[PDB]
């Protein structure tokens, strides 16, 4: 037998908000966080929009000099971490200090230090580039500050999943928990991607929406006129905690974390196959790592890029695993909303899984107008819908075909 | 409930060779495989040499037109895991291939591949970034393309651990197999940052040795006149299998996985604490894993960087975890000879400790000639050591504080 996992705190950075509060509020009212981005060139780009952190105060956070030596996505994934262990009331000590972990990811990591130090080595040589810029770069480096600042000494580690960074991060990590590795590990993960390499990179691909005329309409999940993901910067973190631990020291628990699926599609870099196989078997697997029947499920939070292949694969694989139940539940896109944090879409949407069961409400698809051929799911297309959830799945579908699931469920 | 897990094969690129048994030949003659860099241009950097691997050939793997899309840390990460799942005989089916899954591992990732495009950036504008830039660099690629050329449906993610990823991504690849997510896991790590940013980069943290006039002298582990690791590149790939599952196909067994071991320092971003404490920890947890009696320890496959405090810390833990014991059993740097493949290092020495088991031989520390003060074990002092090893551990230490042990025996 297993030892039971809850959530007990969580702390984001997103488009919509500087905490999880101001980002749901934004997230129930169909508020889109995506905006033309501001103080770069962007002249040359065929996508000059995302969702940008608007108004981020690291030095509530760090010291101005610590801040300096760490790429803007470590200082997302930081405050994320803080804000969770703040929210779950955790007082570590020397009795519990060898107990408590770290797994926040990356997708991409520090293109903005790699970026500004290209610069200084192309234009000056190598002895111009930062001492800080192999260790303020480096994706395992939210887990290290973390554990330096917090005294944290249990396993400590970084997933790197591209899209199915937080997701993975989330799941290993409650593994730790329910096999006895670890009491609590703080998981999810963090992106800044929002840099010439990030958008044009992505760009170079034709991954990204171009629609720049109108930049909060871009991200449009199932919609017949999408025309691929938006590119979106942020951080998400759930503190994990074993059951009695949690009831022991009378912790808030949000809701319990009950399955966790992973799968490789084996099929595509970049592309998932027409029917979603791989994020069938995904969710399949955790359903029955669960031991829920797919009848149980009442929400996912899909993957939902606004790509035309993914979008369909989603609709085609929940199709296959819900079969007479698939309408009865309710499946969003928050990135409708939030657009794509890559490595941290995972933590912020495994966030948004956990409010929807808090607070008995589906978020809405946005700019669902016209949903395309075969998308005919509750998808919740523009408003929030209140409703019945006890058992709420938040799916991840990444390049190189990487899938996982989390299946959250009310606590009482 | 827990299965067992063996090694059933293994796969290499290293400075000493294109496979396994030309590094390990390598490996007990103490031949050093640094060398002055040729593949660019350093005169203006503190350190010119490093471990290259030497006449790789990627059309042993694949066609030159695939080969083109991808970083040479890719590369070398598929190359290891071709060689590791032939030397395994596992023949992948309809039957298997959703129990088989990858966690190739990186430090760093496509570091070449980002200076490229930020070159083309910065040089010309973001149309000349490369449409295969994003897939063709990222850390979780490695798992994404082999799952694609092999079809495999399990388990699918990389870890980003800075030196402690092979390691790191051995052990939770036996976790998955010996807690049921997998039966096969084809697991390691890939590197390649020998180019100006990753140079560069550990060159301004004055981390790397600068012995330019000797460097088949730079690399020397407890050595009085050490001054920082060396840089190196390639690859090591195992096929963890479940015991059963390994016998019941008739696999040759190289060895079994019996304990692994995480902790964090919680200390510094880059510096181990002088007393090895974290190293202790993890070395601790390992062996608890593994039911044993520390006395039973033969042999350790040092972390072994040649930096001033990195060595003396790991003696300090050896010191601590084995007491009297400390003076019996071998340890040696093999890093002595191959260099610091930072996040393959910890896959290519869980593959000289299973070959260490097969052969009975303690590889040395080359260039140990004046052990500093208090480096007084066994370290295996130039010359390989014949001897009774029915158990080997392989200890990593990496930025951020993170630590991770595996222990391996021989099976009957
Ligand atoms: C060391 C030679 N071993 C090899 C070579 C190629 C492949 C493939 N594919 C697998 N193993
Ligand atoms: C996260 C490392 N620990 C793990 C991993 C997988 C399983 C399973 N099943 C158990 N523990």
């Amino acid at each position: 037998s297993r030892r039971r996992v809850v959530i007990t705190g969580m702390g984001m950075l997103s488009p919509l908000g500087l905490d999880v509060p101001s980002s749901w509020e934004g997230i129930l009212a169909g508020r889109s966080g995506i905006a033309p981005i501001e103080h770069m060139d962007l002249s040359a780009y065929s996508t000059r929009f995302g969702g940008s952190v608007k108004g981020f105060n690291v030095e509530e956070y760090l010291s101005a000099k610590e801040a300096r030596k760490l790429d803007l996505f470590i200082q997302y994934g930081l405050a994320a971490s803080f804000q969770a262990v703040r929210d779950s009331g955790l007082e570590v000590t020397d009795a519990n200090r060898e107990r408590i972990g770290v797994s926040m990811g990356s997708g991409i990591g520090g293109l903005t230090n790699i970026e500004n130090n290209c610069r200084s080595l192309f234009e000056q040589g190598p002895r111009r580039i930062s001492p800080f810029f192999v260790p303020g770069s480096i994706i395992n480096m939210v887990s290290g500050f973390l554990s330096i600042h917090l005294g944290l000494q249990g396993p400590n580690y970084a997933l790197t999943t591209a899209q199915t960074t937080g997701t993975h991060s989330i799941g290993m990590a409650a593994r730790n928990i329910a096999y006895g590795e670890a009491d609590v590990m703080v998981a999810g993960g963090s992106e800044m991607a929002a840099c010439g390499l990030g958008l044009g990179g992505f760009g170079a691909a034709r991954a990204l929406s171009t629609r720049n005329d109108e930049p909060t309409r871009a991200s449009r999940p199932w919609d017949r006129d999408r025309d691929g993901f938006v590119l979106s910067d942020g951080s998400g973190a759930l503190v994990l905690e074993e059951l009695e631990h949690a009831r022991a020291r009378g912790a808030r628990i949000y809701a319990e974390l009950v399955g966790f699926g992973m799968s490789g599609d084996a099929f595509h870099m970049t592309a998932p196959p027409e029917d979603g196989a791989g994020a069938a078997r995904c969710m399949k697997n955790a359903l029955r790592d669960a031991g829920l029947d797919p009848r149980q499920v009442d929400y996912i939070n899909a993957h939902g890029t606004s790509t035309p292949a993914g979008d369909i694969a989603e609709i085609a694989a929940v199709k296959s695993v819900f079969g007479e139940h698939a309408h009865a539940l309710s499946m969003s896109s928050t990135k409708s909303m939030t657009g794509h944090l890559l490595g941290a879409a995972g933590a912020v949407e495994a966030i948004f899984s956990v409010l929807a069961l808090r607070d008995q409400v589906a978020p809405p698809t946005i700019n669902l107008d016209n949903p395309d051929e075969g998308c005919d799911l509750d998808l919740v297309a523009h408003e929030a819908k209140p409703r019945k959830i006890d058992v709420a799945l938040s799916n991840s579908f990444g390049f190189g075909g990487t899938n996982g699931t989390l299946v959250f469920r009310r606590f009482a």
